[PDB]
This record gives C-alpha cells, structure tokens and sequence, in this order.
C-alpha cells in the first residue's frame, strides 16, 4: 500500500538520511503554520523568518500550486502573515474535490533561474526503479534492476547527457544519493520539481513522495511516528486512526475511510474485493453522496477486533440523525477461511453494546454472507434483531451477493420467505504433494478433506514446516481414518524426505514470508509456491518476483487464499469448508477456469459458476498485491494452452495495465476461447476524492488504470463484459448456454462423490449429538472471560480483600467464609508450617534434595511420609473428640473410656512444655479462636478433657495437632457456612489432612531451597547406625 | 486418599505444565543482564526457532486483558519501588502484540518476572543471592505450593461428588501395536 | 450409536503400541499372551515386547533378568532405601 507522506515529512526524512558528499543546502528550513498557531512560537523556534526572503506553500498533498494561485514567492515574514490572512482557513478547489487549508510551508526564498532548475522523479515498478531527469524544469529514463545498483558512473552515460559539465558532478553525487535514500526507507515515488543546484549546492525546493505503507516493520525507526495525511478534500478524523492503528498490530486487515459523516447508507463489508463490489453496487444505484464511508474487514479478524470495528462504526453513524434514517450494510461473499460465527458475535456484541442510539436514528440493517461456521452466525444475527427491536434482515449463501443494496435503497422487495435456510502449464494434477509451512492444522484437514471427497489416492499433503517445535508427526483424516502426516523443524529434513512434493503452500506471516519462499527457491523441486500472507513490503515481493522469473518458478501470490483444482488439488483454505465443496460441487471438474484477484470473489465465483454452468475446471486468485507472483497473463494463457477449458472467466480490480494485455492477448490471436470478464472499481472515479482500498494495488495512478476504462478496452475486444458485477451470473450463463448449443461443451455424468463423517465438535455444537460428560467439578470455571472460583470472579475475590484462607474456603468448601475464619485458616498454616527437619517428612525431603532431584520429586518423598503415624494428629483427634462430643458423654467419661481400650487420646500430651511453660503456638491460636469465634463447643469440651489429663502427668496438654482439630471442626459447624451434616463430610473425607499437608508443604520446600543453596552431597546413611540381622542360610 | 491424589498430579508439574513461571523468570532475566534492547531480544529468539516464555493466551488478547494480569501487574507497579525486568517485558510484550494480539504477558510470565523484580529490588537480597534462588528454583515453588491448593479441592471436590472409578474410553485410544513383532 | 454406524468422527486424544486388551485375548505388542507364556519367554521377554516391541533373542532376554537380580537391591543404606524405610516406619 503505497501512502503518500507529506512535502515536509519527506524533505525533513531527506535531511536526515540522504548520504550525498555535495553538500545539501537550505536543511531543516521549514515552518508549519496552522489556523490555530502563534506567531511568537515560530520566531521562537525558527530564528531564521527575518533573515532571508520566504516562499510558501499549502502542505496538503496538492499539487500545481503554482498555477492555482497558492503560492507566494518572494514574499518577507511580514509579507506571508499577511498572505495567509485570506487563505489559511479557507475553501479551495483543486479539480473537483473542495477542502480546507489547515497546513502551510514557510521556506526561504532561492534566487534561481530556469537554466538553475531540474527535475528528477524515481517511480516503483514490477521490473525495477525507473529514475527521470529533465534538463528543463518547471525526457530521460533509466531503469534500475530489482537486485542491481545504481553507481554513480551510469548517471553520466545515460541521465546526464544534457546537463552542463560544470554541473555533471554534483548531480551524479546527488542522484546516486538520493537513489539509496530511495532505497532505504522504501519509497515508491519521490519527485523533486523543481532541483535548484547553484554554485552554492543543492536545493531541495519541492518534494511529492509516496512510500510503502507496509514497510513499517522495516523502518520503524528511521521512520519514526510518521503521519500520512489524507488527500485534499476529505479530512482526517480519528476513528479512522484508530481502525489503522488495529491494522497494524496483525496480519488481518481493518480498513477504514469517511467519505460523508452525514451518509446514510453505512457498510461493514467482510472483504477487501467483496466491499469494492458492494460500493460498486451502491454507486451503481444512485446511493453515491448518501454512501458514508468504505470499509472493509479480511485476513480472518478476531471476535474481539470484530467488535472494536463494529463499535467504532456504530459509534460513527449515531451521532447525527437522518430524517429518512440510516443504513447499516454487514454484507460480504462467501468466505474461505474467515469464521463468520466469530466474525458475528463480535458484532453482535458490539449491537447489544450499542442498541439505544440504533433506536434514536432508525437503523435498519441487511445482512448476507456465508462461509465456514455461517449457520450460527446468521442465527445470532437474527436473534440481536428481535431482542434489541432493531429491523435486522439476514440473508445467506442461496441470497445473491449485491441483493440487499437493492433492498436497502429502495429497488427491490424482501425475499420473506429464504430467511433461515520457463513456467508449466499444469501446475496441480491428482499426483500433487505439497508441503505447508506452518501450524495450519485446520487449513492442511480442508485439503485432505477435499482429496478424499475428489477421490485421490494419497492426501495433498506430504509434510508440514513449523521451525518452532521438533519432528514429530501430526494426526489427521483420511476420510474416516486416522493418517499421520510428519512435522519438520527444518525445510532442509522436509525436502530431503520427501522428493516428491512440487508445491509449497507458504502460510507464514508477512514478515517472515520473504524469507520462507527465498528459502524454499534453493530446492529444485518445488514449482509452485502459494503466499497466504498479506502485508509483504512491494519491494521485498519484487526480489520475489525476479528470483521465481530467474528459476521458473510459479507463484501464487502474495495476500491470496490460493486457488482450486476440483478433482486434482487445492491451495489451503481455497473453497471454504466442506460445506462449501459439496454446496458449490467442487470435487469434480467442469468447464470453466477462473482467473480473480481477490480470494473472497473467488469464493463468490465458485458460487456463480456452480449455478449457471456444469462446474470449474480451475481456479486462481492471484492476489491483491500491487505486484502478483503471476499475474492475469500467466493464467489466462496456461487456460488456453489447456484442452480441459473450454471458457475463461476473469475478475480484476481498478488499478495497473494487466486486464489490458488480455486484449492484446487477444487481438494478436493467442487468446481463441469465449473470455468473460469484469473489472470491480468502478466506483472510484464516480467518486469525489482519490479512495484508496482494501487491497494494496487496488490504486488507480492513471484514468487508464480505472476499472471503467478497463472494462470499455475489454469491451472493445469481444471480450463479453456485463453491466455491473450483479449481472455477471446470466452472461457467464449465455456464454455457457452457447458453447452447450455448439456442441463444444458436453457436460459430464454426476457421480456422487464419497462422503466424509461429520466432525464431532460441529455435531455436538448444533446439537445432533449427546455424549455423556465422564467428569464433574465444582471449585473452578476456568472457560470464560474470567476465572472463577467456586462461583466468584477472580477480581471480586481480590477487591473483597480475602486471603489465602479465603480462596482456601472458595476451592475447598465452595463456601464465602467469614472473615475471623478466612483468618484462622491462614494461622492454621503458619503453625503447621515447618517443625524442623528432625520429623519423619522433612527427613525424606532432604534426603531427596541431596540426591539430586528436583523441587517436586524432593517435595513429594517427604510429603507421602504424612499419613498416620506423621502428620496424622490433626484429623485424628477431630475425629476422636467429635464422636466423644457428639455421643454425648462427660469429659471425665471420655478419658476413662479410652483408658479402658488401650488407647491414647490423639491430641494430648507434649514432650518438653508441660505446664506454667505452655506451648505457644497452642497459645497464640487458643487466644485467636477465644476472642473471634461466635461459640466453641468442642473447644470447650477438649480444654476439659485437657484439665483431667494435667491431674495425671503435667505434659498431657492439648497440642497444636489437637488444637488445630477440635477448633477447625469448631470453625466448621458454628460460622453459619455449613450444615451439620456438611461438616462431619468435610471431616469425613479429610479436610484436616490437606490443612497440615498445605502447611507442611512449604517448609518442606524451604528444606529442599536450604540443601540446594548449602550444596549438599548425596547422603548415604552409616552402616554402625543399622542393625543387619539376616538369616544364617534361609 | 489426601496425600496419594494430591501427589499424583502434583508431580505433572515439570515443564510443559507449569513451568513457564520458572522458564520465563530465566529468559526474561538473561537477556537484561546480557543487556540487548527488546527489539533485538524478540529478533534472536525468532532465529533460534524459540518461542518466548511467558508470552501468549488462547482467548484474552488486547482490549480483553487477562485479569489475573491486570490485578497483579496493577499491584507491582503501585507497590514495588523498581520494576526493571518488569519494564522490559512490557516492552517486549508492546512488540509481540504487533505480530499478535495474542501475544501478552500471560500469568505465568507476570509473575515469573515481577518475582525476579521482587527479590533484586527489595533491600533483602543481594544479586547474587536472587541469581541463586531463581537458579535453584524458588518460582518452581511459589507454582506448586499455590497449585497444590487447587488440587486439594479438586480431591475434596470428588470425595463429596462420590465419583466412581474412572477408564478412559476405547476409542479416545488409537491403537497402533505391531503385527507380530 | 452415532460412531458405531459411522456419521460422526472424533479424534483419539491417546496413542499406544504396547498392549491391546479390547480383544478375546490381551496382545503384548502384537503377541498373545498364550503365545507369550507358549514360547517360554521370561519377564525379560515381556520387557522386550513392553519396553521395545520386539522378539529379543533368548540370550537378549536372559540378561535383562539378570540384570533386575543385580539392581534388585544394595542394602538399606542407600538413598533411596533409606527413604522407603522411613516411609514405612510412618505407617505408609
Ligand atoms: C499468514 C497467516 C495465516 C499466519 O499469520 P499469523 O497467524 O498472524 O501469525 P503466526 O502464527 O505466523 O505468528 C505470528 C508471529 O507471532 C510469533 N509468535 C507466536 N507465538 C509466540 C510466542 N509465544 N512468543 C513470541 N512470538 C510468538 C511468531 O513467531 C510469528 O512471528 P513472525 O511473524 O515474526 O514469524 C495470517 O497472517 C493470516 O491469516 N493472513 C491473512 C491471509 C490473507 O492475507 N489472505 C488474503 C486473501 S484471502
Ligand atoms: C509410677 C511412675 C513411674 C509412672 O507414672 P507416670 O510416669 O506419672 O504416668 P504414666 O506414664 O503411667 O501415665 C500417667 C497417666 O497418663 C496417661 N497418659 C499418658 N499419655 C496419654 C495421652 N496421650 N492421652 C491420655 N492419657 C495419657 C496414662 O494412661 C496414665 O494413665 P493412668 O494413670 O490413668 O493409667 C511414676 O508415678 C513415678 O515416677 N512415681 C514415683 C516413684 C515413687 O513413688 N517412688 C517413691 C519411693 S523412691
Ligand atoms: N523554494 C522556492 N524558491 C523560489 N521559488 C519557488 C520555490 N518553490 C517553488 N517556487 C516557484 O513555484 C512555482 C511552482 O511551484 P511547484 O509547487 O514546484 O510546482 P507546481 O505548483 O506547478 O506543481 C515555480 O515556478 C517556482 O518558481
Ligand atoms: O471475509 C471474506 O469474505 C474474505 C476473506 O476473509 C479474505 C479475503 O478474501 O479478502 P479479499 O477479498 O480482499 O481478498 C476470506 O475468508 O477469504
């Protein structure tokens, strides 16, 4: 997309970055005045208003200012204040469009002459550079090569052969530096008139320049932040920024102009072909001042860059109202790989986002598209019209394309009724192998669904290339088998094992498919080279260009969804789904071959032929790049030299003179089969200002370049060229009726094709299926837009401040637990936190540490020692004083009970701290549970057992194991969160236990971080500390 | 029981599950003490065929920010009196997020270099002793004692629920044994 | 009902190639396990057919079970038996 920059970003670039040993004059010489700027500020700023004379010129991509009365030469800084009291702020007219004049450039005056002045243009084309001098300022041509250099010794032969000789020097210095700048930071035009070189240096006076738009990547920096500003007549507005800004961070495109913020037709075509055609249509019916913008949206966005273009839409047309009302196209072909149910509910959130406003300005709304997932995104389409009130009307695949424009403005009626319903000839054959660059899994299962169904006997597919992971080999289907196709790391492993494939399908992205496909051009055996990627540089895809002309290397591409083959082959997501296949009869071959430049219309051109003629033979999208690996002539002329074409079917676009060499294709007589054709474009020059659109050569530099002219020199030529585009399906079809009449064309017997089993994800989503779900789970919801934990939002978990023990009430009761409880829990783990490494589980974590193991493998050897006789206390003594408690017998009864069984209460007795010398984490959590506990019965009743035991040995206190037990169940059955029955379950299946093993747990893993950092040797325990007592011979 | 079920899952975490706070924690620090500028870091790791470590969500993208991020990333900023490691990756993600809008800091990178930035730029350690225990694995811990809580209510969760044994279904296997070898 | 007559396919998540059991016998990487115990092969027979998925050598099988009774054990010790002895101490 070449974006022209304005005179003082280009001259301020050129200060900057040109390499020329004559040395440049009048550098960073420029104001910048506004209607809303001080005159102290550029005193201020630049000390040099007074100094010199001045010049000025309007900075708003215009150009013969000098003959339109807009410049002032020779004029003082009290001279140009003045001169811009009538203008700066005022209407001009320069052809037809009419504009402001925001933007002046103040410049010092140069004392010249005509014998002073030059001329030098250097214009991008598909062969090269082409440089131009002119003697007489106010010609010479030379063509650099793609891979060539322009040295300074061939200025003079060839672009200096009038220039004095006084001046050849100078010159050849500049030029030959002003090509690398050319060079550097990817122009696509640069035109200096006029070249002011005195005996002082050079002097860049005037500077009208375009540059690659796609080059960002590249010149990020050199570039800066740079601005292109839009051309005169239409301002800039920034809701148009910031769809170019959503642009630019992914390989979708979002394309966004304003034509008229009063317009009441508004579109959110899907496609960059598809939405030139719907503004064709529009512009056709007489709907061109009321066409408010031209949009377009491709490259398969997101749901949720779906819904920030929608909603920057929505937002644009409900801010005036219409008397009539307004409308809202949501149109688009048939898409290939586009999910039109993601692309949908992106847009139908953005509508319920936006439903008041579309209730204030009546906006009715038509929908028609089809692609893969399409049956649900038109049902939730339909569904947002009833619910919010606003008239939506949703048409399909069976709705002709440009339909609804009439049914909008005002020309046809409502179908009620179908609602919800040294390059080769041969490229593809049934033997084609092709190997796919990149995780496009399903993309690769499209192909080798179409094989099955097109009966081949080996898939399309031989190999993928992802440089990111190791060989491995990817599962996929042959029909209703399971096949293995192999993953290469490496091109180099894929090429070498399989010698077989001929084709590469290249699915990286733009800024690393130009050095995928030189890559792939260093192996003899690929012929065939397929560029998904939309957004390569013009001058990276150029080096594309020469080096596939150099090897005889066909490629398709780039910003193409490639093409298809029925029967033989198809290039990855070509077609659509399978669906679409067998909607459009794909698996057979018919009689015409396709030529498009757009992947959308191709998919819309499967449609049309489908219905009016026997089938396809071939088809090819070239791309809708400025410069296509293989343009309209490479094919068109493969189709001929083809016995199975018998009519070919071409689909331009406006811009570049390549649907005129079919014209003299044909008028030499190289050409003798019946050519349908149609240029789209015809909109843009019914239009007031230049429109630049979704596709990168959709660009017209000349009226030649129009898709009007175009379609009168096809005219010309016997080529059979419709109306518009809606009328394209009954001339395709009287051609086909004609050939049908002549015997030329025999359509064949229908042989059902072999069918495929339905996938389970797309049964199960539209409900044929039920299988039953083999798990169930209720602590966490991790598949929505948040995570949830037991029914609470992750954020509201942390806005109501609960801790570790609150998301431990969440995951491990599902219950909101109150505060005093979420803190006692916490409490519960620092006490169980570590007990030193002398205990049985914090032995084996070190022992494991030591050895060399990992942190999980040294945490989980000690942490399985917990158990009965390790750790066990803690649910051990809950459940022993709860059935004491709960078969309600006297503490001084529960003492003598166990007495008299053998049996020892878990929970009571120390070693060392008796008595008058407490246990202080018995004291810190016994004074916890006391003071914010609502009622603690088991407490209580062990602090009485407790009481009898120290009448019998002083030591017998509860412990932290028995504390921690009885004052959990505590916390359990008097919070008000659990039922009695709920939190005997809790205590049933082992609460207590995960309370000790999430305490212990983090000491243990302080104990594996302690023996890493002291460097510990592998242990090996004594032998005199084990005692071998084996038998004799037994 | 408790401590088997617990431990059976948890001795999964490893490195493909799990160990992206630990992997990017060490990514993000080498390229800042081998100090290089963002842009170059995502250029040399782009040519040596590997991914960044704690870059990329499924779903969450741009506009729709992870939570999870936004609550702790929100905390460090405010609390935290230098965040250098955390001012680098978020400009590595501003590059990623022109590539993908996908590619964000997830959770697992967030934390892998706000850890890091709390251990150098605290007082308490010194660099060499928060070299050592990002060396020996401290996030590797800071994962599993907090996933280990999670685990313990999924066990709890399947005790309450009184779910049965489970056997994987025949035909989610594809059986690919030998002829006769 | 639906896979069995064909309208729906769902892809197998699992892979194996070392034991079949959805038979009327159970399958060691294409053997049965009466032709197992028939050709008087050892545990280092089904740890060749487990473990590679070949017929090894009578010799080949011969030395992976004497190689078990040389690791069978080293004395309570070690690190690893140390920490099983623990284990089984704590009423594991
Ligand atoms: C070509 C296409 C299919 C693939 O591109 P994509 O899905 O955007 O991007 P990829 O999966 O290649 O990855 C994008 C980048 O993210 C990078 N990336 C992915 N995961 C990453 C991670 N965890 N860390 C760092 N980087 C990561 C990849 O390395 C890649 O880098 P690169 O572009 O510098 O090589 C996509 O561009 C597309 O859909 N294009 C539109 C198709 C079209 O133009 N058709 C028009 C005619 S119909
Ligand atoms: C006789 C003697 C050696 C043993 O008594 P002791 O060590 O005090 O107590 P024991 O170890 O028997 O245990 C005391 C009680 O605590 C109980 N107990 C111990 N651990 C317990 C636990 N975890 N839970 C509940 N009860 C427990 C025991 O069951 C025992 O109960 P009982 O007395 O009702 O049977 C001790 O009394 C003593 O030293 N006496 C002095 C010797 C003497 O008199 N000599 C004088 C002349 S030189
Ligand atoms: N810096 C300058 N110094 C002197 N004269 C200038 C300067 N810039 C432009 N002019 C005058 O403006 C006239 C036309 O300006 P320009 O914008 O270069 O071409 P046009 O407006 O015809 O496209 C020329 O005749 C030239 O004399
Ligand atoms: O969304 C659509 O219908 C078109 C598209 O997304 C991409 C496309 O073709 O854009 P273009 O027409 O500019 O080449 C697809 O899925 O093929």
């Amino acid at each position: 997309s070449a974006k022209a920059i304005s005179e003082q970003t280009g001259k301020e670039l050129l200060y900057k970055f040109i390499c020329t040993t004559s040395a440049i004059q009048n550098r960073f010489k420029y104001a910048r005045v506004t209607p809303d700027t001080d005159w102290a500020r550029l005193l201020q700023d630049h000390p040099w208003l007074l100094s010199q004379n001045l010049v000025v010129k309007p900075d708003q991509l215009i150009k013969r200012r000098g003959k339109l009365g807009l410049v002032g030469v020779n004029l003082t800084l009290d001279g140009v204040k003045s001169w811009l009291k009538p203008r700066l702020g005022q209407e001009a007219t320069v052809g037809k469009a009419t504009g402001f004049l925001k933007n002046f450039l103040i410049e010092p005056f140069v004392p010249h002459s005509q014998a002073e002045e030059f001329y030098v243009c250097i214009y991008a084309t598909r062969e090269g550079d082409y440089v131009l001098f002119h003697h007489e300022g106010g010609a010479q041509k030379l063509l650099v090569g793609v891979d060539e250099k322009l040295n300074p010794e061939d200025i003079k032969k060839h672009l200096l052969v009038h220039a004095p000789e006084d001046k050849k020097e100078i010159l050849a210095s500049f030029i030959s530096g002003l090509f690398n700048f050319y060079e550097d930071l990817y122009f696509t035009y640069l035109e200096i008139n006029p070249l002011v070189v005195t005996k002082d240096g050079v002097y860049v006076l005037d500077l009208a320049a375009k540059v690659d738009a796609t080059a960002d990547y590249i010149c990020k920096v050199k570039w800066g932040d740079i601005e292109f500003p839009p051309p005169f007549g239409r301002e800039a507005y920034p809701e148009e920024a910031y769809i170019a800004d959503l642009d630019a961070k992914s390989g979708a495109s979002l394309k966004l102009t304003l034509l008229n913020p009063k317009g009441r037709i508004w579109t959110m075509v899907a496609g960059g072909g598809a939405s030139v055609v719907y503004s064709d249509t529009i512009c056709d019916l007489g709907g061109v001042n009321e066409l408010a913008n031209y949009g377009e949206y491709s490259g398969a966005p997101s749901e949720q860059q779906t819904y920030d273009y929608a909603k920057t839409i929505l937002s644009l047309m409900t801010r005036e109202k219409h008397p009539d009302g307004k409308i809202l196209i949501i149109g688009g072909s048939i898409a290939n790989f586009t999910n039109v149910a993601a692309t949908f509910k992106g847009i139908v959130r953005a509508i319920r986002d936006y439903q008041g406003p579309l209730k204030e300005h009546e906006v009715t709304i038509f929908v028609r598209r089809g692609g893969p997932n399409y049956q649900e995104g038109l049902r939730v389409m339909g569904e947002v019209g009833k619910t919010t009130g606003i008239p939506i009307h949703v048409f399909g695949t069976e709705t002709h394309m440009t339909a609804i424009v009439g049914m909008a403005l005002g020309h046809r009626p409502i179908p009620n009724q179908p609602p919800t319903a040294g390059k080769s000839t041969t490229l593809f054959s049934r033997h084609t192998k092709a190997i796919v660059w990149g995780m496009q899994t399903r993309a690769v299962q499209g192909m080798l669904d179409f094989d099955y169904v097109c009966s081949r006997d080996e898939p399309s597919v031989a190999a993928m290339v992802y440089p990111f992971t190791g060989d491995h080999k990817q599962k996929f289907y042959w029909g209703h088998k399971e096949i293995l196709i192999p993953v290469f790391k490496n091109m180099a492993d894929a090429m070498r094992k399989h010698p077989e494939v001929d084709v590469l399908i290249n699915f990286a992205s733009l800024r690393s498919a130009y050095d995928s496909t030189m890559e792939t051009m260093n192996y003899a055996q690929i012929r065939t080279i397929a560029i998904i990627a939309q957004g390569i540089p013009e001058a990276l895809t150029r080096k594309l260009i020469k080096k596939a002309d150099q090897k005889g290397v066909t490629i398709i591409g780039p910003a193409t969804v490639g093409g298809i083959k029925p029967g033989c082959f198809k290039i990855g997501n070509t077609g659509g789904m399978l669906d679409n296949i067998l909607a459009s009869k794909l698996y057979r071959p018919g009689s015409v071959a396709y030529v498009s430049r757009s992947g959308g219309m191709s998919n819309e051109l499967n449609n049309i032929i489908s219905r009016t003629t026997d089938g396809v033979y071939e088809g090819v999208a070239i791309g809708g790049d400025r410069y296509p690996g293989s343009t309209f002539m490479d094919h068109v002329l493969r189709y001929q030299d083809t016995p199975g074409v018998k009519m070919i079917v071409v689909l331009g676009e406006i811009g570049g003179t390549e649907e005129y060499k079919i014209c003299r294709g044909i008028k030499e007589g190289r050409l003798t089969k019946p050519i349908v054709c149609w240029c789209i474009g015809t909109c843009a020059t019914m239009f007031s200002s230049e429109v630049q659109f979704g596709h990168a050569g959709a660009c017209a530099n000349q009226a030649s370049e129009t898709a009007v002219a175009k379609n009168q020199a096809l005219k010309e030529a016997g080529v059979f060229v419709p109306r518009s585009f809606d009328e394209l399906g009954e001339i395709i079809q009287s051609v086909y009726e004609d050939l049908v009449a002549n015997g030329v064309i025999v359509p064949a017997q229908e042989v059902p094709p072999p069918t495929v089993p339905m996938d389970y994800s797309w049964a199960r989503e539209l409900g044929l299926i039920r299988k039953p779900a083999s798990f169930m789970t209720s602590i966490c919801d991790e598949r929505g837009q948040e995570l949830i934990y037991a029914g609470m939002p992750i954020t509201e978990v942390f806005k109501e401040e609960m801790g570790i023990g609150g998301v431990l009430g969440l995951l491990w009761f599902q219950k909101r637990l109150p505060k005093y409880s979420c803190q006692f829990i916490e409490m519960c783990l620092m006490v169980t936190a570590d007990h030193g490494p002398a205990v049985s589980g914090a032995h084996n974590t070190i022992i494991c540490a030591r050895a060399g193991k990992d942190l999980v493998s040294s945490l989980t050897s000690g942490l399985l020692t917990i158990g009965d006789r390790f750790g066990g206390a803690l649910d051990a003594a809950a459940k022993m004083f709860s059935k004491a408690f709960d078969s309600g017998i006297i503490p001084m009864e529960f003492v003598n009970k166990m007495k008299k069984e053998g049996k020892l209460i878990m929970g009571i007795g120390h070693r060392v701290k008796s008595i008058n010398n407490p246990d202080m984490r018995v004291q810190i959590l016994k004074d916890y549970v006391r003071q914010h506990f609502p009622a603690t019965p088991l407490l209580d009743y062990a602090l009485e057992v407790e009481k009898i035991t120290t009448s019998k040995k002083p030591n017998l206190i509860l412990n932290v194991d028995g504390l921690i037990g009885v004052a959990f169940v505590d916390m359990l059955r008097n919070c008000g969160s659990f039922t009695r029955e709920e939190a005997d379950e809790y205590i049933d299946i082992g609460a207590l236990n995960g309370i000790f093993v999430l305490g212990r747990s983090m000491g243990f893993i302080g104990h594996y971080l302690d023996q890493k950092r002291l460097k510990q040797g592998l242990y090996r325990h004594p032998w005199d500390d084990i005692s071998y007592v084996l038998p004799e011979h037994m």
